[PDB]
């Protein structure tokens, strides 16, 4: 009846520039790149967020696919000099995965896992989420969620290529919450039936 | 003929505290806790090194013993509101060996490699040094070392109870090095005869 | 007959900048722009100094030349976000004087007197040295003088258009010293003949 | 019909201690001892002020009298290692004065001026205020005040013994002014008849 549905999660910086540190050591200042962006599902490939996850389970094919990617981390520093500086790196994406995949009469269900750290800053502790996805034939979503409790969140589902749907998203700006919150284990969680 | 030779390790931070970090917009400041002394033999049992290492070849056993130890870790944070905060914990010695020791009729060969890392921030990276030395019956010795550029490196023999005799010192003051120097590899390599 | 002999004094900060200063009220770093340098005779009108001055003596003439000056201050401040801006001035150099000349038969006596403000801190006490100097008519010389322990004080002779010699230099990171050592009396002395 | 008329002026920091400095060349955490007080008209001899002055004008004797105080400094110096150090200094009351009284039939002018430095620091910006007061017979005043913007200014009026009556204040906590407003010129002024 239905054939394809998709899950897409983002992890964004909403912010032009992170918060900026001081090192007395050296003299700098430093901040990281944001993705300059509000909440929105259109953004694949835009590189506008950190950590970019889809999952598309495909109900004719029998099949479960997924796509794993990273932003580019960008370090702004401003030397004691004056001059500034960036450098670029990339997280690699080993650790973004889609596990556990178990098929039944009637759908499916797996885990998707991202964990990712800051590969200029070593730190910094990766950032996490873990959702448990059950996907029935029907087309309908069962979902439980955890994830650090910064930056944002956002989780959409996605059926027979129509328009997307909210899952569920965190605004840590909204929420108290600030980088400090990406250490520690994922501080919050959530149940979803779509 | 000579019958004890010791040789000691020892990496230390000469300030009181670590240069602060600090956090722009909460105000908040972040220091670790040195060692609060200068190059010195005599620091044993003091707990003023981060890293501390000793291997004792005895001729007239022929046996090769070992010490190891590290320091205790204090983050020393300070409010925007000037409230002071401490944690205390204390590296793993696992890491700090005695390894690959060989007994042959000139003397006896072995390689000390010590690696620690921070107790409050699990991926920080760890200081390293790695030690070849060769000592031979006689009392002479021959040291080929590695070791980060950050903080400060001293080696030491002593024989039969005698007076200390300086085998290599570093002082990351006098290089310009940096915290940053605890990653990479080892970024500094001797080679000494005594 | 020795015809011309001069006196050099310097007064620099070692360092790029001085050592930041935070307030917890406005969330700021202030930090002054330093001298970049070490200790050498060469750094005249190089803007290098935060107080130079040049007495000669000429005794073909008979008659005694003064130059005295003093560097830019530059204030920069870092913001809680991350914005760094810089501020400028320059101290006023009425109270850097060639005092007291007295002539005899066999040479000339005469004081040298420092004493520089900062234009941007009126926080700051001023830099302060005094030279009672005494130039014999064959190229010696017998000084003393006293000086603030804080920043870094250098003195020269130059005799003839020959090299320069050292007379007396005072290091503060050396001698333990801090800022705080700018207000008050002048904490060092010393007496030099050469 | 009137015959004793009070001016009361009181300069104060409502919080128990300033806001925080600290000075990475040193690692010490320093600040001064506010009032810890809100505002009353109460508080004469209770050294709960930076600055307190009162002129009375005795229209029945026809003399002014004047009274003026500061209160105690005190700065707490908090060091890298824990320990706190207090010293304390009272400002001088030199230039808290009262002049320039001028008499006729009508009623009296006078000018109140008050500048007081911090007594540990000889060039730290003094506080400032300056009020041009007009008192007529009948009891009424007309003030036409200059004043720092920082701290807290309070102005009061009492006659013949009555209850005292708020002429103008200032809390630079409404006004989001900060400790720099001691510096230059007089920001705020004001005028009132009451
Ligand atoms: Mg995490
Ligand atoms: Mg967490
Ligand atoms: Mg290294
Ligand atoms: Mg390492
Ligand atoms: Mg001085
Ligand atoms: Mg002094
Ligand atoms: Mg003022
Ligand atoms: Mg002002």
């Amino acid at each position: 009846m239905t054939n394809i549905i998709k899950i897409r999660a983002s992890v964004f910086i909403p912010m032009s520039w992170t918060e900026a540190k001081m090192d007395m050591e050296t003299g700098q200042v430093i901040q990281f790149e944001g993705d300059s962006r509000e909440f929105t599902p259109h953004a694949v490939n835009t590189m506008r967020s950190r950590v970019e996850q889809e999952v598309v389970v495909d109900f004719y094919k029998q099949e479960v696919f997924s796509y794993a990617n990273t932003g580019i981390t960008t370090e702004k520093v401003i030397s004691p000099d004056g001059s500034v500086n960036k450098r670029t790196g990339k997280a690699s994406t080993e650790n973004i995965v889609c596990t556990d995949i178990v098929w039944n009469s009637g759908g499916v269900q797996f885990k998707m896992s991202a964990s990712a750290s800051n590969p200029l800053n070593v730190y910094a502790p990766p950032v996490d989420y873990v959702l448990n996805v059950c996907v029935k034939k029907d087309g309908s979503i069962d979902v439980q969620g955890e994830h650090d409790g910064f930056p944002c969140f956002e989780f959409y589902k996605q059926v027979d290529f129509g328009p997307f749907e909210k899952i569920y998203t965190h605004d840590f700006r909204e929420t108290g919450d600030t980088a400090a919150a990406l250490g520690g284990n994922m501080d919050y969680s959530f149940t979803k039936r779509l």
